[PDB]
């Protein structure tokens, strides 16, 4: 019954800040512009220890499967390669990317009927708004 509140399908509604977060991960002036434009559909799943999310959208579908806790070597959609631990720290998925000697978290939180996800690089935040599909 971890991650109940998690499980669904969710589609992004709104996002704020997210090209300067994108700028300062690195990501190039394309990228950026079309990654930009996407709207998701975030689907989360469990089957026992493993918590799949996949990302669909006309940008670019994402899968990671993982174990909270338990490092991963994942490739992001803007094509980076990163090792990655999520966990749950206070009902709140925390996803740390480690590439490069340089670091990134992802927060996902369930607030009200809303999957809100917080990128964090350095002092830039983007804040991201799912509702149920
Ligand atoms: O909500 C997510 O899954 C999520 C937020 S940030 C991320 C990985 O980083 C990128 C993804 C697409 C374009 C550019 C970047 Cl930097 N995934």
């Amino acid at each position: 019954h971890m991650c109940d509140a998690f499980v669904g399908t969710w589609k992004l509604v709104s996002s704020e800040n997210f090209d300067d977060y994108m700028k300062e991960v690195g990501v190039g002036f394309a990228t950026r512009k079309v990654a930009g434009m996407a709207k998701p559909n975030m689907i989360i799943s469990v089957n026992g220890d493993v918590i799949t999310i996949k990302s669909e959208s006309t940008f670019k579908n994402t899968e990671i499967s993982f174990i909270l806790g338990q490092e991963f070597d994942e490739v992001t959609a803007d094509d980076r390669k990163v090792k990655s631990t999520i966990t749950l720290d206070g009902g709140v998925l925390v996803h740390v990317q480690k590439w490069d000697g340089k670091s990134t978290t992802i927060k996902r939180k369930r607030e009200d009927d809303k999957l809100v996800v917080e990128c964090v690089m350095k002092g830039v935040t983007s804040t991201r708004v799912y509702e149920r599909a």
